[PDB]
């Protein structure tokens, strides 16, 4: 039985006031690296233990012991994503109803079905960077973020976007950053009623109207629709539970819309853009993936089974996932009394906070070289030991998209990299901007096209 | 000899304050109907007479007696078009120099030759409307305008302002606007150097400034990647000029880019935007109008030679130029004393200007139904009087851009005619804006789409 390092206290705010930072993931981080596998996170009127060792993120991930809790910022991402998947406890019977409804919409055949939409975007994408003139850049976060969402949007909903047609950013996602900007800011908040925070309280509210608005149009466009789509929306509109023999409520749906399309590009814009910054750092490996991009895409435009065949690009964008994971924590708490690590008393309803860029970096696991960028770690996936490797989260409440969102970075990049050379020509410096989500900020490169017809 | 009427004044202002309007063509329209044929039109410090007649149009169109003049507004927009062809004076040396150098960039052979680049833009504006969403609507003018500035971009200078990537106005469109604008604005000033127009001399100085950066941006590009291209600029940077055999000066080369940008994109959005306009408001004419581009548009994107089978369109196009002449009155000074119409007698360097929407509605010409949209009337071409339709000018002082145009205007409304069926769904009400151009404005439709692939 141990006692738990504890970082740095503020009197009666303990250590609450270590979250006033737009970098707060970052800081933990830090925080990890000074105090190791397991540190004391007290704030007023609770406590969480942040672990960041592969030993002890093991036991966490028993879902005999542990089940997925709400950390705040998900208890704060409820008030507009309700009791849809991502923010539903795992007892709230629309989270198992859901979850059967819905885990058919992302099977092979599925799969299969969304391969031509997530083409048609990344073809717009391709024709973008194909008509830019000489020495014009690309904004890396910016065109991943259009393309992420507009394949979320046809692919889920049959529902354009049309973010190629911008060269502002939708209202949705305006509304959705700031959302999640809030939901972040508010951590650090220990009086959140105080009335200095009524402006950021209406905005909130303002932004949640507009993230309705367009789930509004997405259901209208398709109970109008004379089409006969059979997508997401195809399955949360008509698909029956096995289990209970009960479709979704209106409510719940609403719910979904809104928790696919911000969990659908959000997390999937952020590995594209870190995926791309680490090929530019790493010639070797960029010139690797682009022989695999080179000998596999044969054809004018990618088939499923060519994506499938990108073994290193595949490898690639895992290793992105390995240092800087997206979504970048999960929360547990304890389902009875239990010792962690044989050395940590934890009680029924104790929560931790598994900060997976830490378990990431875990020596013991990967070797002296964590920070060195080295796709050849995932040759052989099963060489990595049971809870190492996490940027999906664990067990049953593991990202329902994970073979979606690898499918559509890997076809994406597969085309970036056969169609142009990328040039890193302000050696850009890593900024990692946090919204909960990460992703690269002001990251820009210059694309030489291969002339190579679509 | 008669003594021409003349509208009401304004003490020492004479008749400029007139001008005082945001439309002073369809002011002078309205003028033209109230006093005929032909009135003074008076200024501090000038005097011009507006025709409205054949009888009297077809003599000023006379070479020998009268040559082109700069109206107030050319001298305005001379402040940053210079002596390019549109604000040159005939006997500039630069005048003939540049005519003689780049009139074979519009022959046959450059015209097949465009064709392909002009189908580029025309299938970016199908793709745009193919992939709204249920009930999005169009906005017609600002669409007609990304589609034509794109145009003579690429077929002129292959430089691509991929106007279909913004839903904002591109820099050099914000800019020109704002130029023609001042210029349309400044001709009801009596006191130009009154120091309230100081704001309006900053923001005009700066608009000349970003067209500038822009020609900087064109040249550079050309001169960096070498030749390759056998376009305008090519011809702009190498071509001498057989009379002189001279080639034209850098300072002159930035004059023409810089005109015909602006002339080579802002009538042809208003051609294509009325013509729109009228085919939603004429469901008959549309009809027969969609019928051709079905029968004639038989391959994915149409050849040259199918362009030019489209008689009706191009019918419904010079129907259009009829009513709504989007460059819509020349000026010209008397050579000599001469008499006008044997009535107005005219000393040397008297001024006339011909208002050509007044022109192509002669009853005397065209029959009492000149405001009926009537595209019939151009089917047996020799039957229209001499310079009873002149939406084009006249003479070597004629639009250089003619067959360029309604070239483009023929491919692009032959599309879009194949490929959707158009709703009037706010019954708009004809707003025309004018800028010394005319362009409708907040006209909007929906398209519906016929589900045709390219
Ligand atoms: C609607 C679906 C999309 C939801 C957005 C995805 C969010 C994914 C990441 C969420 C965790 C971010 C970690 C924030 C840093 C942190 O450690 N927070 C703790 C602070 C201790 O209270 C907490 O929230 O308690
Ligand atoms: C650089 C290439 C683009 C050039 C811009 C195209 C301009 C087309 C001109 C269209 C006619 C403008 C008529 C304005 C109304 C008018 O009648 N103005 C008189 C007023 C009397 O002085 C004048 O300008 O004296």
């Amino acid at each position: 039985i141990k006692e738990m390092p504890q970082p740095k206290t503020f009197g009666e705010l303990k250590n609450l006031p270590l979250l006033n930072t737009d970098k707060p993931v970052q800081a933990l981080m830090k925080i990890a690296d000074e105090l190791g596998e397991i540190f004391k996170f007290e704030a007023p009127g609770r406590v969480t233990r942040y672990l960041s060792s592969q030993r002890l993120i093991k036991e966490a991930c028993d879902e005999s012991r542990f089940d997925k809790n709400l950390s705040q910022a998900l208890k704060f991402v409820r008030d507009f994503a309700g009791d849809g998947l991502f923010t539903s406890w795992t007892h709230e019977k629309n989270w198992k109803k859901a979850h059967n409804i819905l885990l058919p919409s992302f099977s092979q055949q599925a799969m299969k079905g969304y391969h031509a939409m997530m083409v048609d975007i990344a073809v717009q994408l391709v024709q973008k960077w194909e008509r830019l003139n000489a020495d014009e850049h690309i904004e890396v976060p910016e065109d991943m973020t259009r393309l992420t969402l507009d394949t979320i949007g046809l692919c889920g909903f049959n529902y354009r976007f049309n973010s190629f047609y911008r060269d502002q950013p939708h209202p949705f996602i305006t509304s959705m950053v700031r959302a999640l900007d809030e939901a972040m800011n508010k951590l650090q908040r220990a009086n959140p009623d105080d009335p200095a925070y009524d402006e950021n309280k209406r905005q909130f509210q303002e932004d949640i109207k507009v993230m309705n608005d367009l789930v509004d149009k997405i259901i209208a466009d398709r109970k109008a629709s004379g089409e006969q789509s059979d997508d997401l929306l195809t399955h949360m509109l008509n698909g029956k539970d096995p289990e209970t023999g009960e479709p979704l409520d209106d409510e719940n749906i609403r719910y979904q819309i809104i928790t696919f399309l911000i969990a659908g590009h959000e997390t999937t814009s952020g590995l594209l853009s870190f995926a791309l910054y680490f090929l530019v750092k790493n010639p070797h490996v960029l010139q690797k993936a682009a022989e695999e991009a080179a000998r596999v895409l044969v054809d004018p435009v990618p088939s499923y089974k060519q994506v499938k065949q990108l073994k290193y690009v595949g490898m690639v964008l895992n290793e992105a996932l390995r240092l800087w994971p997206t979504a970048p924590a999960f929360s547990l708490y304890a389902k009875e009394d239990t010792v962690l690590g044989g050395e940590y008393p934890l009680e029924k309803g104790d929560e931790l906070m598994v900060l997976i860029p830490q378990l990431h970096r875990d020596k013991t696991i990967w070797g002296d070289d964590v920070e060195e960028f080295r796709p050849e770690r995932f040759e052989n996936p099963s060489a990595i030991p049971q809870h190492a490797f996490k940027p999906f989260g664990n067990g049953q409440r593991a990202c329902i998209g994970q073979q979606f969102a690898l499918h559509e970075a890997t076809l994406v990049l597969g085309m970036m990299l056969k169609h142009f050379d990328f040039e890193d020509h302000t050696n850009y410096e890593l900024d990692i901007k946090e919204t909960l989500t990460l992703k690269p900020e002001g990251f820009v490169v210059k694309a030489k096209s291969k002339k190579i017809p679509l």
